[PDB]
């Protein structure tokens, strides 16, 4: 490896060999059906809210989320970068196709696959991920730079439907090396939302951009149709000229065929007809190619980039709304743009590298941070673009001034913003995206006083419940598979409309999102404030016994729903302090004295009920009557975490939350397969774990990420870091259960999961506050 020296790639990237097998992954661990892609995966491409393209480390074009909102993994073969190599001297030269498998079928059997094992590694630092080629075969030593402009407090470039691939060639021989790089591409319109005849009517052509110092060349993957569906728009690749290269290409080549129409071209001497050909085709699936030729003296080095953009305006959702996606905003909506996304991409790349690592570098410098720290730092945050995102600039037919937005809980579990999963998991959008964090809760916001008087059958029990009580928070924002941000609660397995814990994460979020950008945002605590306090007074009337705390009722009515939780809990309890302080001071704030009154009266009361109820002497109790009520919970004190982040001072004494958490470190993380994979959520007093309900014996990743983070606000480095360690162990070592670029809500001792490419774990960058 002499590539490694000529790239930077930063020490605390993810690795993982080309072709790597891996022996020791997870599988779901419940017994309905559940996602399962492998382990096979890789750092995302694409913008928020574009639609996103998930290329895996083996090099393939594989985890599809192009539908908003939905998860496809299948391999695109056609889709790939290949190489041909010819020593001066020799008679014949080799081409290889990069990617490390071949084909299911019979398709492209003329193409060299199988791309050799020990012959290149896999990086990932998000947004930026790296291949590496070292293979005995190939001369000149390859790698690329991949990455989309995804970029704090910049809402435009973050959008974008387009990737880069930045390439660099050197020769550490002594003779000279003509090289091509070859990037194909099928024409992917009718791959998604076309009922019949899904290859019917598309075509490719190429576009040469030439102008002073600037020549580029780009294939345009379209269909004849003008119509504006889901389906229709273009794709479009390319590559920007640069002193020492020659540009040629193919339009158009059969995918559904053996590829030797271009392979024949490619493997003689990396060099492509140049033949452009607009035949729309029919029912054969058809692709272009688009190569660069150059050669290498000894010791030469030289970079060429290429470019990916989709241009697919519309997205739909499965109740029948259809609306504009956020980049059109930059672009155009006509679904003719792609050239346009491309062009951009490749005259401002050197620009966009410059203002992701000025992100990064903050943390990246900082040298009293571990490597493993930052892998899962950066890497968490391929969720937000992977998750299902949705940012709408219109509805088909519709101006407004703001652009809704939503993240997917998962894909198992397609629900839009879940309010319980966003309280830990919207870190990264208030810190380093807070115009949409702050539109996300307005979202909600607008929600409280809706009421849908209409019944839905409950999963659980299958009893008739109320869809939406007025004041009570909604569970979630909608589903994909139905109407986001139009019809609220989607959910159905349970009945949110009694959750003692959502309303109190819902203050808490709004008063975490004005203290987290500046504490100067009046306007948005003032858009809040009624709902804010409607939350709040339709929780204290679930006050039964008069202990000032809302009771909880010993069926499913708070997030661990089927960890039953009975009179005063830990968790609602605590969360509940939590809001009520930070109404008092949002209160102050905005002059609100009657309100002011209102929750410091309310939050003496039930401060004083919390800690008598609860304090066993070592740790807060559960709750006051349940069977488990003894059991330590690694939740335990989520209301003083958020505290801490508000700056809302001690709801409970500080001897008593240092106990607490030092209880959790030694119970629930240290007694918990040596505390190498986080914290399990519920232990008995004895040092067992509690059996009560599933839930209990399974580590949560994000709330272990946000426990992690309360105890480094307090003091407790080292078992701050440890306990986060075993996330990250799990999640990206070789000793884990390989959940790289999907990390799951939760896993059991095992180490098998529960709902892969979940939001909660975005909660590490608590850590971060
Ligand atoms: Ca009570």
């Amino acid at each position: 490896d002499k590539i490694s020296h000529k790239i930077d790639i930063p020490d605390s990237a993810w690795t993982i060999g080309i072709g790597e097998k891996f022996k020791n992954a997870g599988h779901p661990n419940v017994k309905y059906p559940m996602i399962d892609d492998s382990y096979v995966q890789g750092a995302p491409l694409g913008g928020f809210g574009a639609g996103t393209i998930g290329r895996t480390y083996n090099g393939g074009f594989s985890r599809w989320h192009l539908e908003i909102g939905k998860n496809k993994y299948t391999t695109v073969y056609a889709n790939q970068f290949s190489v041909f190599q010819k020593v001066e001297g020799n008679k014949d030269g080799v081409a290889q196709v990069l990617y490390a498998g071949e084909p299911e079928n019979g398709y492209l059997s003329s193409w060299k696959w199988d791309y050799p094992k020990e012959s290149g590694m896999y990086y990932a630092l998000y947004p930026n991920s790296w291949y590496t080629y070292t293979n005995k075969d190939l001369p000149v030593q390859l790698a690329v730079k991949q990455f989309s402009p995804i970029i704090p407090y910049n809402y435009k470039e973050t959008s974008y439907p387009v990737a880069v691939f930045k390439w660099t060639a050197y020769n550490p021989t002594n003779k000279n090396v003509d090289v091509s790089i070859m990037f194909t591409w099928q024409n992917m319109i009718g791959f998604f939302g076309k009922q019949v005849n899904v290859n019917s009517g598309n075509f490719n052509k190429i576009i040469k951009d030439k102008s002073k110092d600037s020549e580029i060349v780009a294939a345009v993957m379209g269909n004849i149709s003008n119509d504006n569906e889901e389906w229709n728009g273009e794709y479009s690749i390319g590559v920007k000229k640069v002193p020492g290269v020659d540009i040629s290409y193919k339009a158009k080549f059969v995918t559904t065929g053996d590829g030797s129409d271009l392979w024949h071209e490619f493997s003689k001497n990396g060099i492509l007809d140049n033949k452009d050909d607009e035949t729309p085709t029919k029912q054969d699936g058809i692709g272009s190619a688009i190569a660069v030729n150059f050669k290498l003296q000894p010791g030469q080095t030289i970079e060429v980039p290429f470019a990916l953009s989709w241009d697919l305006p519309i997205m739909k959702f499965g109740g029948g709304d259809k609306w504009y996606k956020m980049y059109t905003k930059y672009f155009g909506k006509n679904g003719k743009n792609s050239f346009a996304i491309l062009k951009e991409a490749l005259n401002n790349y050197q620009k966009w590298e410059k203002m992701i690592d000025d992100w990064q570098k903050p943390i990246l410098s900082n040298k009293s941070k571990p490597d493993w720290y930052k892998t899962a730092l950066f890497n968490e945050l391929y969720y937000l673009a992977d998750g299902g995102t949705a940012w709408e600039n219109g509805k088909v037919g519709e101006k407004r001034t703001n652009n809704m937005f939503g993240l997917l809980e998962c894909f198992d579990y397609n629900y839009y913003e879940t309010l319980d999963v966003r309280f830990y998991g919207s870190f990264p959008l208030v810190m380093l995206w807070p115009d949409i964090e702050k539109q996300v809760m307005r979202q909600f916001a607008d929600t409280i006083n809706v009421q849908d008087s209409s019944e839905f059958k409950v999963g659980s029990n299958g009893a008739m419940a109320v869809k939406k009580v007025q004041g009570m928070i909604p569970h979630d924002l909608g589903s994909s598979y139905a109407l986001p941000w139009i019809k609220i609660n989607a959910y159905d397995w349970q009945n949110p409309n009694i959750w003692k814990d959502l309303n109190s994460k819902y203050v808490l979020l709004v008063y975490r999102d004005y203290v987290l950008t500046g504490k100067t945002d009046k306007e948005f605590l003032k858009y809040t404030w009624k709902s804010v306090k409607t939350a709040l007074d339709k929780l204290k009337e679930m006050d039964k016994d008069n202990d000032g705390i809302p009771d909880n009722e010993g069926i499913p009515d708070q997030t661990y729903n089927t960890w039953s939780m009975k009179g005063t809990s830990a968790y609602c309890g605590s969360l509940w302090l939590a809001a009520l302080k930070a109404a008092q001071e949002i209160g102050k704030v905005l002059k609100d004295n009657e309100a002011y009154i209102k929750y410091n009266e309310w939050y003496k009361i039930a401060q004083q009920n919390f800690e008598k109820e609860l304090w066993n002497g070592e740790y807060y109790n559960f709750d006051t009557e349940s069977d488990h009520k003894d059991s330590i919970m690694a939740d335990q004190l989520a209301g003083q975490w958020y505290a801490d982040i508000l700056r809302l001072g001690d709801i409970l004494p500080k001897d008593h939350v240092q106990k607490a958490l030092k209880k959790i470190y030694e119970f629930n993380v240290m007694k918990f397969e040596n505390g190498k994979m986080g914290a399990v959520n519920g232990m008995r007093p004895d040092g067992i774990v509690d059996e009560s309900d599933i839930q209990a014996q399974e580590v949560w990743t994000g709330v272990t990420y946000a426990l992690a983070s309360f105890m480094k606000y307090r003091g407790m480095t080292e078992e701050a870091y440890n306990t986060a360690y075993g996330v990250y162990k799990m999640t990206y070592d070789k000793s884990g259960k390989g959940y790289w670029f999907r990390t799951p809500e939760a896993w059991t001792k095992d180490g098998n999961y529960r709902a892969s490419m979940y939001m909660r774990p975005l909660s590490i960058w608590s850590m971060e506050v």
